[PDB]
């Protein structure tokens, strides 16, 4: 199991660790998988490069 | 935020609908995120699809 | 260019067709990039393999 | 629908701003789906990670 | 290292086996990974699912 | 075929121009395609944003 997560940029080191971990352990807890075996990959977008309604959301 | 999750092929419904609800409050619990923005897309994967180390996971 | 969409499955093969060519003339245009080097890949999604606040969109 | 679009790196923020209106109504348009349910994300690729041919596309 | 790879639906397990094999090997090489850590991921792709010059490939292919 | 490979940042631009033409050889090989429709897209991720058993890299 492999999880690629797209997110606003601007979060610390530590709220991304806390991602990782939570979001791994979810993964393992939901498909009773051995936690070892999650791979977790964040993504960080510009605000400039993420549309909602065609809109930037660095302006909603 | 936007979660794709991969994984084999052979989980029940039920599990996935798991999945997704665990995995998109870790997400908002994490983030300091509204739950309602977050969204989870699940990726089934044959196991003739997936390698590792070269070799097919179904071996 | 090359983009992927993921959208949820129930769609004519029509609105599919029709998807890709405006998607890739809207990138053409945009980026004043040839039309023939733009790559447009759809990714059908399963009604239960779509979360939205933690909950499927074949509930809401 | 949420799209994701892979494009060299280059181009100013507003040439990117048009991208992600453009295509997102393209989207709505197609699939007769509500413009504000429609996602864009944009990905700058370096010049030096994109291969065509086996070749980077910066000698191209 | 992990290589998602997307392709025109209608090859043999025996092509997409090899296809695994050699990639995760040229990638093993070309990193100087251990290829025991190399992933890979085939996801194949219906014919009217693929667009080029916004015209689908399965009517400009077979 | 378009091929999206994710690895640690790090390496060298020469190393990177290997691993695109070395793949993109071997795609071509095993799929008995022309190699000048290979896409090769390399994405490298940050040490602090890849986690192996819930814990970073690092
Ligand atoms: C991941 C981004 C989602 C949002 O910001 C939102 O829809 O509110
Ligand atoms: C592409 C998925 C998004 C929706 O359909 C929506 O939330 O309206
Ligand atoms: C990977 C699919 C692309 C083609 O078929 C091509 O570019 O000719
Ligand atoms: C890219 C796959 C994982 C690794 O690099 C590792 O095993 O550290």
């Amino acid at each position: 199991p492999i999880a690629q997560i797209h997110i606003l940029e601007g979060r610390s080191d530590e709220q991304k660790e806390t991602l990782i971990r939570e979001v791994s352990e979810a993964i393992s807890r939901s498909l009773d998988a051995p936690l070892t075996s999650v791979r977790v990959i964040i993504t960080e977008m510009a605000k400039g490069h993420f549309g909602i309604g065609g809109e930037l959301a660095s302006k909603v």
